[PDB]
């Protein structure tokens, strides 16, 4: 059975710099996405993160809750997700906590597309840290999250479709599960 999502929806956004459109997390006044949304669609076969980084700055954010465009007043990365600072606390904040989980685990994904929360399944870490999840182009920043009572444990976010169909991503400290890195190279599982 997949966990109630509706304390994830609340918590869904839109985020595009350039014409890279995926989703993030708004919680308290930051917002957590994957850091290739910085790159163009070239830069993402070799990237130079730390030089990209530098060119942007927080005009070049465009962060979306439905229609109301968020300010982004700073940013900074973390391993491999951005982390945008934004002038506006979420009020729909749930309790939550950061979780690292370990091949065999379950938990439910909130799959997105531009913002908006399309459908919600349960899915397990292989042994070889790939998910068997359901993600098309625009999913990336989708969370994973397991519910304890009242709290949200986050421990998935989106990011790569492998060659045989299955799925990779990080925690939301942007450490990656796995030995998988976010560029369009050559990766198997
Ligand atoms: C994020 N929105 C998408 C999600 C993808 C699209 C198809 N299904 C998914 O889960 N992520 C990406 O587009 C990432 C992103 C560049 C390319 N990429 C891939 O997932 C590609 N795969 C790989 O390069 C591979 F095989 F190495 F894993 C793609 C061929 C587009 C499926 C970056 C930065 C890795």
């Amino acid at each position: 059975m997949a966990f109630p999502s509706g304390k994830v929806e609340g918590c869904m956004v839109q985020v595009t710099c350039g014409t890279t459109t995926l989703n993030g997390l708004w919680l308290d006044d930051v917002v957590y996405c994957p850091r290739h949304v910085i790159c163009t669609s070239e830069d993402m076969l070799n990237p130079n993160y730390e030089d990209l980084l530098i060119r942007k700055s927080n005009h070049n954010f465009l962060v979306q809750a439905g229609n109301v465009q968020l300010r982004v007043i700073g940013h900074s990365m973390q391993n491999c997700v951005l982390k945008l600072k934004v002038d506006t606390a979420n009020p729909k904040t749930p309790k939550y906590k950061f979780v690292r989980i370990q091949p065999g685990q379950t938990f439910s994904v909130l799959a997105c597309y531009n913002g908006s929360p399309s459908g919600v399944y349960q899915c397990a870490m292989r042994p070889n840290f790939t998910i068997k999840g359901s993600f098309l182009n625009g999913s990336c920043g989708s969370v994973g999250f397991n519910i304890d009572y009242d709290c949200v444990s986050f421990c998935y976010m989106h990011h790569m479709e492998l060659p045989t169909g299955v799925h990779a991503g990080t925690d939301l400290e942007g450490n990656f599960y796995g030995p998988f890195v976010d560029r369009q190279t050559a990766q198997a599982a």
